[PDB]
């Protein structure tokens, strides 16, 4: 038989291991020749693997690179302008790679050039609340200061935005061992910890879904008209640079002014974690000076797009996508995901060579420039947005397969909750102590949902990966899955975006048998297989009804901290609760029909599959969210304070956020009520797409 | 047989006549009780006629009405402030209706209140070019003046916008016999001309597709959050009032200052048509004073929505829609269209009672408040936008069936050009001298296309009617058809929006046998029948390819009046021409497949029908056009200078318009190039939806 089991059994741990080794010997930085060569290899192998067509789609997008002959670094500088301390120019390369060329040194992509000089302020994680504490409670003013912030908690782009709105004239990011050094584990190469000379690369944009900074809305193709840099989306206005904790120690050890306000501001280095501004008495004349000479430039990028045509509904697309570009070797990020995709493709290709075709079309993508802002995925989707909005069933992301070895982690739309539960009950747990038990069992045991006994945690989708354009802009049901660490006893993985992220890191310390990879390949691949082959689409609209009520209760509770204002301005959540009730009733009746409808009738079947496909789509507002036109989903957006975190009812959440500080409360509560109306309407409207159609 | 011929033969001239008489005995002003009663009647009769369901959808929208106890009027006022001349307070009611109550006096809906006083300037039709002539060439400054403008040429809302941007402090609109009195024909009741005391009502909004001024984007339902009046969309900021030519004569006869610049500025009254400002010497101390006390208020409106469920594709909607609200009796506008719809419904209802059902679902609509800005249609579509965008096949409008008795007039998307040609060859001409000939033959004879021998003129869709939200916002293929006058020998019909528009006007002077009405019922009804029943959707994508090339040539030629700037800024149309070539090739290959595809396969059939349905949709840009977010179609928008006229490639047109006057030519030509990119991309993208899907 050619069924899911056949698909699944053809996947091999040993193949994934080979592919990963193959994808991680040299750096594959976006826009470089090496990453173009890997694209051509992937294309040629997907063809050999059996796909009907395999094409490169290229775009010319804004990227960012250091100047090879004019290195970035930071200094402590004295009263005379002598540079008495310099941060490192590169990370010590790992064993055996000390002669690899083209290792991009640590930098913050998209930072403007500058050599600002000033006194440091230390701002913890540079969260919204860290700045509130600093400005409101401690009365420290960051205006014209250089801020130094530790990585962690939120997306680094948010930290930079926060710093910039506080008036900072530069930002230094560093990795504190509190957040990137696990107790009892050694530094790379003898363990999986971050060494003191290790540094986290990454872009510091605030794109809010735009894609290429120069071409929002439209693909960056050969005739594209581009904005001037000054009107580009999302670029930071102050210089930024990241450093390791050996260097950070040297910058922080002399810090004076105020003490930290509490222990949640103290990391693990042997320094006071004073907030500043500036250095203690003896050194108070010393300053910090940054030197940033990176350039932004328009560079060609390449996605690989593979098609396996569906036998029955070729005009319905299930997409499996993940990026190929890496900061350096990409041993975890992304090649551990990409090797998984490669083997998924090979397995589907095997079935196809024996004459099988999935019911719906499967598209496979190797995205480029994800690291520079989700650019490849976003441009491709801007190009193909009409096809995707009318034909797109689902998007399964395929970045890093592992960030730990403890249990499964799934973030997805409610519409896939049942699919995921069912698929996992049929998969074997790879975990020690769960031999012969199901993946569902071990996952549920180790990661219980807060809401329900005997069910696993499944989180909402945020952003910071290639599903963003599909889910938040276009409204295509999306999900992701990987193996992760135990949060209870234990920022993501310590060697994230460091030169130390290598094949060896994975083979030695994360997944030597490649069994966690194989399980992730089964989850991802299994999702795609069911999406593309089940006669009725494997979405359950009732799971949306359940979370919608939870979100409505949550956002109501937030509002209810201001009872006086809710009375004075007549702020009611009745309409939202009403819409959610209707959605629950209508969804329940639709499921009955979906179960009882006449199975013989393909039109009836297509009608009802269309209603399931268009349900996620129904949550899109074409006007977008306030000031964020590419975040169009009304139920989910990335948090305005942390791009990685999903927010529910974001329109209302943001209108409520810090509302007690607004100077015109009438206007602010007005906007709360506007967003309630928007949400209630959209929920009712989505429910109506599940009513009998005529 | 239950086929089109059966449908068509069941339609009766005598029935239309009865319905029209029934719909025109009392006024049916939007928001009044009488118009609610008619809605309930229409609902109850559509039910009797056989429809599966018939519902009222209501909304609470901003309307506008005069103050019953504080009448609007205009005065000539002297140095002492005596009002020595007053315009009329009402039109002389027609014979036999002099005791009808509730005839709304002439007014400009949505005018703000005020009593400004000042000197007149006469601005011809108050077109963009009339103001250019006035300001640029004649050096006349309208700032702080009251302008007086003759109706005609463009939508009155545009005139008011133009006046307002020239600094006018009020506007007076009047009907000149040059534009509303046909030579040799008598005034109402003895002919179809406009009497001197007749006045044209109508709104003066600039909504640009928004609908209800207070709720852009979302339906004006029970929990809607509304903008404050100050932030409302489209309201004029200066008072406005319309008058007849008896009154206008009195205002214009004393006019001094400059002479008219040429004879295209002179109407037919016995006055000099001096531009002013102000009156000639003796009277130069006299002023004009307006008194406007109308109020805007939120008022409930009611659409009637009838459904005839499709037998095979119930989830595909063909919509026949037209408004029910009138300024007064609505003898032409809208009841001559509404009576036609009523009889269409009855005929489809007859077939249904004998067991027939169309293949696709047919929705029938009686829209409310069209006269106050397309409000009923727009709100309903905002409410149901998800259903309409994924299920909407086509929209056929059904306002006035006649504005003349000479020939057929069709405006539609290119996708319906073939359908219209074919249907008309099968219909009988009702014209004198074409007995036993086809409608196509007489129409083609009397209204030849400029482009092709042996074909009729079909115009592009503009706006100023209820198809706007469907076509320009949502991208649903749309069309309209009526009988019209001969433009060669002969502003629309003289009694437009006047109390004189009555049943008698129609029965005596336009269509005594009701044969033009019957023909329009066959065209409209026939379109709907084919749309709803043909196995393959009756659209021909190649007709779009042909006009796209014509539009590209046209917009290229406009640009080519500035060859020097096209060189200096590198302005190329290559990408647009390339996209149009690709669209032509791809469309040609798609038609071959549509003809040769395997007829047995319903999925293949649904795929290809989906591609035809989504083709109009593909021209939508979700970002909209510049500053007009509800005009989203890239190929067609209403002219920024005249809401009634369609513009092709409006983004590029507007970027080119008056470009020689812009102060930063680099920036202006930049935006030209941006819009070219937008257009070329969208055309390519639309063509790609017609490629093999996988
Ligand atoms: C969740 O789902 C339910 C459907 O079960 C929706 O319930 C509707 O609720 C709205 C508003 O609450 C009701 O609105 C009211 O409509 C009355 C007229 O209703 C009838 O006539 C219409 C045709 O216009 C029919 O469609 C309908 O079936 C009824 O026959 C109005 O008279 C009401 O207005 C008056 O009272 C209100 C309230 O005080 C005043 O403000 C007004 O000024 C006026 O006096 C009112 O507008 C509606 O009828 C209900 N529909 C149905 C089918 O039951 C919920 O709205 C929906 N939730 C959300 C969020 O959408
Ligand atoms: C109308 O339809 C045709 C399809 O027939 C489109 O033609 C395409 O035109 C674009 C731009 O004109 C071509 O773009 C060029 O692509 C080259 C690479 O193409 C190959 O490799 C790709 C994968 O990336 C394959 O998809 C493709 O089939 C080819 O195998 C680039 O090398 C070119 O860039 C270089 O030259 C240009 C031009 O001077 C320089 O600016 C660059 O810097 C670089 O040196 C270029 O980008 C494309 O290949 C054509 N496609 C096909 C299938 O033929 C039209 O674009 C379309 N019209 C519109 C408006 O969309
Ligand atoms: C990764 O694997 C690929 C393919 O198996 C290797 O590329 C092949 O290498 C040789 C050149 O030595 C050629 O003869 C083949 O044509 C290549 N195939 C393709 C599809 O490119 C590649 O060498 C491997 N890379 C590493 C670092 O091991
Ligand atoms: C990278 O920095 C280098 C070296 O400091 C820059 O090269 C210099 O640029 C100036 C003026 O543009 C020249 O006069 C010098 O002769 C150049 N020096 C060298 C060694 O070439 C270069 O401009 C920068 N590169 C980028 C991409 O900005
Ligand atoms: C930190 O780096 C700077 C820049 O390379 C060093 O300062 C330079 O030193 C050379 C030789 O001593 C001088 O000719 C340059 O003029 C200096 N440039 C600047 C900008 O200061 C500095 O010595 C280094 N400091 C440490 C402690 O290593
Ligand atoms: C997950 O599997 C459950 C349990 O088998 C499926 O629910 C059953 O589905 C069939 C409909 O074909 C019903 O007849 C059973 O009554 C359902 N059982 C229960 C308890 O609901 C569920 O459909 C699967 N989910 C998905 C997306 O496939
Ligand atoms: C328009 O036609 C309708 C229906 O044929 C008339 O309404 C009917 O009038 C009588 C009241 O005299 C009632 O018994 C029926 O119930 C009404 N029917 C409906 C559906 O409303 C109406 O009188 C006519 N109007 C005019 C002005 O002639
Ligand atoms: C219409 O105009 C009338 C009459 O000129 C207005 O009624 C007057 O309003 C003022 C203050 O609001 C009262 O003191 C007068 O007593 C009222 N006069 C009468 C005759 O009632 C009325 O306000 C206006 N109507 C609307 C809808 O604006
Ligand atoms: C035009 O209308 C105005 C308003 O009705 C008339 O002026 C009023 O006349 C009465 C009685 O003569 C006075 O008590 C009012 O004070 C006047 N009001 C104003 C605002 O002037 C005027 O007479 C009419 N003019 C003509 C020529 O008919
Ligand atoms: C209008 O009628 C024409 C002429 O009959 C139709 O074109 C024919 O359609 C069939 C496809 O079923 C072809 O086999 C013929 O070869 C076509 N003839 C020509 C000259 O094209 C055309 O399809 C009709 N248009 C619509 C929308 O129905
Ligand atoms: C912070 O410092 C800057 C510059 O000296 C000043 O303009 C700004 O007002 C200060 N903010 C506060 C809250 O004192
Ligand atoms: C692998 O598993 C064991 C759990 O028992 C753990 O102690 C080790 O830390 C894990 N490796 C990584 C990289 O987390
Ligand atoms: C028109 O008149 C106003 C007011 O007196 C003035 O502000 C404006 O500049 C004038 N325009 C021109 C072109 O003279
Ligand atoms: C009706 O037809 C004749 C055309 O011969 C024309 O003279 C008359 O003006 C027409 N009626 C109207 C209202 O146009
Ligand atoms: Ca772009
Ligand atoms: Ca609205
Ligand atoms: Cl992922
Ligand atoms: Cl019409
Ligand atoms: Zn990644
Ligand atoms: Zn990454
Ligand atoms: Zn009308
Ligand atoms: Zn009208």
């Amino acid at each position: 038989k050619h069924n899911m089991k056949a698909f699944l059994d053809e996947l091999k741990a040993e193949n994934i291991k080979k592919f990963l080794y193959n994808f991680t010997q040299i750096p594959h930085l976006a826009g470089t020749e090496q990453n173009f060569q890997l694209a051509k290899q992937i294309q040629s192998q997907w063809k050999e693997f059996g796909l009907d067509s395999v094409e490169l789609a290229h775009y010319d997008v804004l990227l960012s690179y250091p100047n090879k002959t004019h290195p970035n670094y930071i200094s402590i500088i004295n009263e005379d302008g002598n540079e008495i301390f310099n941060t490192s120019l590169f990370e010590p390369p790992p064993p055996g790679y000390e002669n690899v060329s083209d290792i991009v040194p640590p930098f913050s992509a998209f930072s403007p050039q500058g050599m600002p000089e000033g006194d440091l302020v230390y701002v913890n994680y540079a969260r919204t609340e860290d700045f509130f504490k600093l400005e409101r409670d401690m009365k420290i003013n960051c205006s014209g200061k250089i801020v130094i912030a530790r990585y962690g908690k939120v997306f680094r782009g948010n930290k930079v935005k926060n710093a910039q709105l506080a008036g900072a004239k530069g930002v230094i990011l560093y990795s504190d061992p509190a957040d990137y050094f696990a107790p009892g584990v050694k530094s790379y190469p003898d363990g999986w910890n971050l060494p003191g000379g290790g540094v986290q690369r990454g872009n510091i944009l605030n794109l809010n879904g735009a894609g290429d900074p120069l071409t929002p809305g439209y693909p960056a193709n050969e005739y594209a008209y581009r904005r001037g840099i000054a009107e580009a989306v999302g670029l930071p206005s102050i210089p930024v640079h990241p450093i390791g904790y050996y260097d950070a120690q040297k910058l922080l050890e002399k810090m004076g002014g105020s003490a930290p306000p509490d222990s949640s501001w103290r990391g693990s280095l042997k320094v006071p974690y004073n907030v500043g501004p500036g250095f203690t008495g003896n050194f108070s004349t010393q300053k910090v000076k940054m030197h940033i000479h990176s350039t932004n430039e328009v560079t060609r990028i390449y996605n690989v797009i593979g098609t396996l045509r569906g036998a029955v509904e070729p005009d319905r697309y299930v997409i499996l996508g993940g990026h190929r570009d890496s900061w350096v070797f990409g041993g975890i990020d992304p090649q551990s995901g990409a090797a998984v995709v490669h083997e998924i493709v090979r397995s589907f290709g095997t079935l196809k060579k024996e004459g099988w075709r999935p019911r719906r079309t499967i598209l496979f993508a190797s995205w480029d420039a994800e690291e520079f802002g989700l650019l490849g995925s976003t441009e491709w989707a801007e190009e193909n947005s009409r096809l995707l909005q009318e034909r797109g069933v689902a998007y399964i992301n395929a970045d890093s397969s592992i960030e730990g070895n403890y249990t499964l982690r799934v973030d997805c739309t409610p519409l896939m909750y049942s699919l995921v539960h069912n698929l996992t009950k049929e998969l074997k747990s790879p975990d020690e102590g769960f031999e012969g038990k199901s993946l569902y069992e071990s996952w549920t045991k180790k990661s219980p949902s807060p809401e329900f006994s005997g069910m696993p945690r499944i989180s909402k989708l945020g952003s910071g990966n290639d599903f963003e354009v599909f889910f938040q802009r276009l409204g295509i049901a999306s999900g992701r899955a990987r193996y992760t660490k135990n949060w209870e006893t234990n920022s993501g993985y310590p060697l994230y975006h460091s030169v130390y992220e290598t094949y060896e890191l994975v083979e030695k310390f994360y997944d030597p048998m490649f069994k966690y990879h194989l399980t992730v390949a089964q989850v991802r691949g299994g999702m795609v297989f069911e999406l593309a082959n089940s006669i009725v689409l494997p979405f359950d609209c009732r799971d949306y009804a359940v979370v919608l009520r939870k979100y409505a209760d949550k956002i109501y509770s937030i509002s209810m901290k201001h009872p006086q204002e809710m009375k004075t301005y007549s702020v009611s959540f009745d309409s939202l609760f009403s819409a959610v009730k209707n959605f629950t009733e209508i969804a329940s009746k639709f499921s009955e029909r979906l179960q009882d409808f006449d199975k013989s009738n393909p039109i009836v079947l297509r009608m009802m599959n269309d209603q399931l496909m268009f349900l996620e789509r129904a949550f899109i507002d074409p006007l977008g969210l306030p000031d964020r036109p590419f975040y169009r989903h009304v139920i989910y957006a990335p948090s305005s304070h942390n791009k990685y975190a999903g927010e529910s009812f974001p329109g209302i959440y943001d209108a409520l956020f810090d509302i007690e500080s607004k100077v015109d409360p009438s206007k602010a509560w007005g906007e709360v009520k506007r967003q309630i109306y928007v949400a209630a309407f959209t929920v009712q409207a989505a429910a109506e797409t599940l009513s009998e159609v005529a």
